[PDB]
């Protein structure tokens, strides 16, 4: 309708990171629920007086589900969209969209043939700073990107086989692929992992080669002990304050995109332009609702047919970088993309 | 004796640049100079009262100095060193070194023969913080470095072949060499260039592997649109304090040391190490003398004969990888190191 009747698959920590979009966005009515722990259906049918299911085969035949927002466990992401499809619902599904390239491809095809919408859930390259950002990239104020540098430095590891290179590399790439622009050509890795506690890819860097000549250098780091939010003004990855409850944007660390006549790098609280005249702070509102950037591709995509840009082929693209970059650091080589 | 009777060859930016230290530090009498131009001799001559030449063949003939400081263009380095040597003087020389491996090769052999102590000149990793940042390295307080990402976004290239892969690049390897502390193995870079105006290779981004597992990234932006001074306490590069006074150390960007057991991050005004518990801000003392830890080098190799660590043998490996970067951007293939 006017409003939109969703329901969610899956309620755990994606689904409460998302949970007060959802309540405070006048777009969106939560109608149902499935989660096959019921203490979780037993909360999630009390706050929201509604029917709740073990499986998403339950979710799916409630007739009054207008799109589910998949937001379970990375192995069961395929599956669940193949049936929410075949029941004529719409996909928000949570990076990553899919463990496979498969996966992936079944997907957009279970989703094309239902003629159905396929987006992937809060991914940072929703952000509105940095979706300004690419504003200013489009408008070609600055000419082409020519160099992206992105950095990250949390306490992710250690908040309470790949871990980070799928969930925290695909914002960083999707980043990057949003404001670059053109393709990914090549892509070469290093992981760090050092310590034994926490065996996984804990920390990489990368270089990535773009179409047209731009190039791209993306390191994150995971082990909890500097913490880059200090430079992005002391505030939080979900927009709140940090410093040494009117939250500001969402953001993934320090980027800083050079273009030939400048560089922008987008902030929390603004964008800050560098350029031939010099330095320039042009602020950003303060988010209304949290994450109110992903309803709108979803609120746009069903009640008004528009295109989504983080579709199901999009995010397949990330994806495929994300495996890139776990080959390289796998193997000892470089990994070109078709 | 007491203090070092030393003789200047190439009277321009370098010298300028390194002059108020000689003029400080009470180790250092100027006490001759040669240079082509009559009009920087005539300078000279005025201001230091002293002898002034057209060759070094005429510094190097004068009995009366001890070391010569060689701060002309690089292509005269090997030369002028080969002569200083010839006539018994010690060699402190500017980045870089020299152009070639060849070069570099005779200047320390020529050097060994001659008997005399050959030092290369104001290199960023002289400085305190750096020099810090490694001591807590070598104490082993946070186990061995894993991960060192550094970069630098200056306004260098409109400052009023390739040329900050040589200038540049120098001092952030020589500080990433300096705090790993093992041997470079591997280097993978791209350059870019994208003022048809200033058409050299202005902003790079490279990964280094390192004997025993750490790698490092390195970027470098010139074309001075950002100013990534912002992120160093908003302290320029020579000390002075950019912000809205004895100045403060030197530095050469943000550099982030990624340790087992924690984070360091030398500043101009501390050393943060970021851990078990919480920051811990180590503060410095302000430089009574700017660059002085060049001097102690220089000092201590003649006087005290102590085995400088900033020695030919050094820089001869710095210009090794920068070497090999420019291979790398340039074939597009990774570089292996002997
Ligand atoms: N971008 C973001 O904001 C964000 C946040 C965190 C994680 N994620 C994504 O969200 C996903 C889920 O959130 P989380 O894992 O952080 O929290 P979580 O593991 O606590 O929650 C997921 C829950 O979904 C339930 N579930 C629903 N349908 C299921 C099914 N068919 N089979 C098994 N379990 C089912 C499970 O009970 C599980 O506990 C992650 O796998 C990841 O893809 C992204
Ligand atoms: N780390 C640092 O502090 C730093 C600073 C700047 C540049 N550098 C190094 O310093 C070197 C020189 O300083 P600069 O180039 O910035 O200033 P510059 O080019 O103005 O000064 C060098 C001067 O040396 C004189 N000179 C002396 N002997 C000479 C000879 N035999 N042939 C020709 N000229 C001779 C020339 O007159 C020349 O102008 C550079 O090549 C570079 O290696 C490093």
């Amino acid at each position: 309708g006017h409003q939109l009747r969703l329901g969610v698959a899956g309620l755990g920590r994606a689904f409460t990171l998302m949970l007060p979009t959802l309540q405070q966005d006048p777009r969106i009515k939560l109608v149902a629920a499935c989660d096959p722990r019921g203490s979780a259906r037993a909360q999630f049918a009390s706050d929201f007086r509604a029917p709740v299911y073990p499986d998403i085969e339950g979710l799916a035949s409630n007739p009054d589900v207008e799109a589910i927002y998949i937001a379970s466990p990375h192995q069961f992401h395929a599956q669940q969209a193949r049936i929410a499809a075949r029941h004529g619902k719409h996909v928000l599904v949570e990076k990553p969209m899919a463990l496979s390239l498969g996966d992936c491809d079944e997907m957009i095809q279970h989703c094309r043939d239902a003629g159905v919408h396929l987006i992937v859930g809060h991914c940072h390259s929703f952000d509105t700073p940095y979706l300004s950002a690419r504003e200013i990239v489009q408008s070609g104020e600055l000419g082409p990107v020519r160099m992206v540098h992105a950095l990250n430095y949390t306490d992710f590891l250690y908040r309470p086989g790949g871990g980070v290179v799928f969930s925290q590399a695909a914002h960083q790439v999707d980043i990057v692929r949003l404001l670059v622009g053109t393709r990914v050509r090549r892509v070469r890795a290093i992981t760090g992992d050092w310590d034994p506690m926490r065996p996984t890819q804990g920390a990489y860097s990368a270089l990535l080669w773009f179409e047209g000549g731009a190039f791209a250098s993306i390191s994150y780091n995971g082990y909890g002990h500097f913490d880059s939010d200090e430079w992005c003004d002391w505030i939080g990855e979900m927009g709140g304050d940090k410093s040494p409850q009117p939250i500001w944007h969402q953001h993934f660390g320090p980027i800083v995109v050079s273009c030939e006549r400048g560089d922008i790098r987008p902030l929390p609280d603004s964008v800050c332009v560098y350029a031939d005249l010099a330095k320039e702070r042009r602020s950003l509102q303060r988010p209304v609702v949290p994450r109110f950037e992903v309803i709108d591709e979803l609120y746009h995509a069903v009640v008004n047919e528009i295109k989504p840009l983080h579709d199901g082929v999009w995010a397949r693209a990330t994806l495929e970088v994300c495996l890139a970059l776990l080959d390289s650091a796998g193997s000892g080589k470089d990994v070109e993309l078709p």
